[PDB]
């Protein structure tokens, strides 16, 4: 809707950072829509991936990093807070030791930092949704 997909905006996080996603899936989740988040070091699309989430609505949920071109080792959970059709608020918050992810209000899933926050420069969220909002808290020192 509002935002367009794939969505980019440059960004900087550091301990105490929020990233707030509010959309919702294009298509039933009997057809396997996508939902993918991308952390990345610089500002174009190859660049190395800090955090990676990748949603498989009503399957499971990814992630990884992707350093110096090479994807390194997954992570798979097979939580899944989403509802189908609905309307879902994903937050991302950066901890000293790791992203902690909340669906609705709820921790659902986190990620040990692999490579430092600080080196993130831009967030890109893509695939099959509708986005109605996108924000970063700069906060924090
Ligand atoms: C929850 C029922 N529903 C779907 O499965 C897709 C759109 C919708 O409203
Ligand atoms: C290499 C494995 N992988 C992909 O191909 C996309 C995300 C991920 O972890």
């Amino acid at each position: 809707s509002l935002l367009p997909v794939p969505y980019t905006e440059a960004a900087s996080l550091s301990t105490g950072s929020t990233v707030t996603i509010k959309g919702r899936p294009l298509v039933c989740f009997l057809n396997e829509p996508y939902l993918q988040v991308d952390f990345h070091t610089e500002m174009k699309e190859e660049s190395d991936i800090v955090f990676h989430f990748q949603v498989c609505f009503g399957r499971r949920v990814v992630m990884n990093s992707r350093e110096y071109g090479a994807w390194k080792q997954q992570v798979e959970s097979k939580n899944m807070p989403f509802q189908d059709g609905q309307e879902f608020e994903l937050s991302i918050s950066v901890l000293p030791d790791k992203y902690q992810v909340m669906v609705n209000g709820q921790s659902s899933y986190t990620f040990d930092h692999r490579i430092k926050p600080e080196a993130v420069k831009m967030v890109q969220v893509w695939r099959d949704i509708s986005l109605t909002k996108f924000n970063v808290s700069y906060l924090k020192r």
